[PDB]
């Protein structure tokens, strides 16, 4: 009572509802800035 | 493997919860342009 540990279960099985399922999530934080580009995506060098 | 059905099915059963129910959705694209009407709503026509 009035003493509770801050952090709960997630507990999960395999059957709950959609909102209940075990979403996977991953987030990707681009930067955009302009500091010497490190992870540059394909699209192929042409000549000069 | 990886040669997958573009489509799968959308089951549906009597006992799912509000997310997973049938819904029924109907649209209705009005076009509002000035071109010769055609549907217009009913509104009763006053003399001149």
């Amino acid at each position: 009572p009035n003493c509770y540990f801050p952090l709960q279960s997630y507990g999960f099985r395999p059957t709950y509802g959609v909102g209940h399922q075990p979403y996977r999530v991953v987030v990707l934080s681009f930067e955009l800035l302009h500091a010497p580009a490190t992870v540059c995506g394909p699209k192929k060098s042409t000549n000069l």
